[PDB]
């Protein structure tokens, strides 16, 4: 399981220095952007947050949220981004799907109980995580590592605006090329 | 087994979708584990050839992918193949080859629809390293084309974010080469 990952992190990030850190950020924002081509999103959002975490919005379909577990506990347990759940502090995860809010926790990879909110028109996923110090050698993400790779997938995205603000800073950059 | 048959059943979990960007998840995954070794393994040289016949071969002079038999009393390799990253790669491939310069021999194993055949020794050899190959399954991908632009760009950023390391790539179908490095 996520065992595994946390025993030999070298294996599903090549090693636990800053671009093991990198992995993680990668992942998320991937599976972001993935949403333009998979389902409609026109806007990614990346927030760098002054206590190491990172924020991660979209506008896509919203991560599936229908049943016992529900699917967002599979994904954050068994595909890309359960290695991020394996080797962060905590999770939040927010979905707009179904014409409802939802809101899902992680604790030290472990599922809270999935929340309906409040109604929404809205679709999409908001995903926060708090990487484990314990891990890594280094919890400082580079702005301009990540502003290379979001320039690269709004590059690759024509139409998608990618949003960078750095919270420790006040630092922002947008990536957009159109269609 | 059962944990490959998932992705082939649900690959849009895995890569996003099964389009142009989901066949390149496939390359970005086993380029990335490579560049790894740079950092990881004193790696100098990562070679990415993209195959006329629309396999990629990723050449490195890292560690080598462990060889040794795992806990699980298979070789490692065999449980990475199956079991990480490029797992995914293996699940949405007809085949992949993988070749292993570690622990003073090199080293061939073979993935049929992902089953593991039998891992062989061959030579000895002084050198270390991986190479993977891999085919992807063109009833899994609307598209099988890799995008020489799309994978330079990456190997770009890969090349400026490892001070010391080279990339080459190599597209075997028109003879395109270009050589990425940036020095310490
Ligand atoms: C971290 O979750 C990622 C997503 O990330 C974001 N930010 O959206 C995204 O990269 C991708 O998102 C997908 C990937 C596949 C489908 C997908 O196949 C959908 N189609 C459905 O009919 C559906 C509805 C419910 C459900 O449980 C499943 C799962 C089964 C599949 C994929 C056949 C599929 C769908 O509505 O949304 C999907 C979404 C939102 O894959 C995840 C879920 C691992
Ligand atoms: C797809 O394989 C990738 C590698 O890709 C390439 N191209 O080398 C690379 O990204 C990374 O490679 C690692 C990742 C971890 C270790 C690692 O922890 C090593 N340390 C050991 O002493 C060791 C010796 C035996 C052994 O089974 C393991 C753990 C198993 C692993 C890493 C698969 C570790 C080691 O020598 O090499 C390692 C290597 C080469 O992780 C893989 C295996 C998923
Ligand atoms: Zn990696
Ligand atoms: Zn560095
Ligand atoms: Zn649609
Ligand atoms: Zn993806
Ligand atoms: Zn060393
Ligand atoms: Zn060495």
């Amino acid at each position: 399981g996520l065992e595994a990952v946390r025993k030999r992190p070298g294996m599903y990030i090549g090693s636990t220095g800053e671009r093991g850190l990198h992995h993680l950020i990668w992942e998320v924002v991937d599976n972001a952007v993935d949403e333009a081509m998979a389902g409609h999103a026109t806007k990614v959002r990346v927030r760098l947050l002054a206590d190491g975490g990172v924020e991660v919005s979209d506008d896509g379909r919203g991560i599936p949220v229908e049943m016992g577990v529900p699917t967002v506990d599979v994904v954050m347990t068994q595909v890309g981004v359960s290695v991020v759940n394996a080797l962060s502090t905590r999770m939040e995860v927010e979905i707009c799907r179904d014409g409802y809010q939802w809101f899902q926790t992680y604790d030290k990879s472990v599922p809270g109980t999935l929340k309906q909110g409040e109604k929404t028109r809205k679709t999409g996923t908001v995903v926060r995580f708090w990487p484990d110090p314990d891990v890594f050698e280094t919890t400082t993400f580079d702005f301009e590592t990540v502003a290379r790779r979001l320039q690269e997938q709004a590059f690759l995205n024509k139409g998608l605006t990618i949003e960078l603000i750095d919270e420790r800073d006040g630092k922002h950059r947008t990536f957009y090329y159109p269609g």
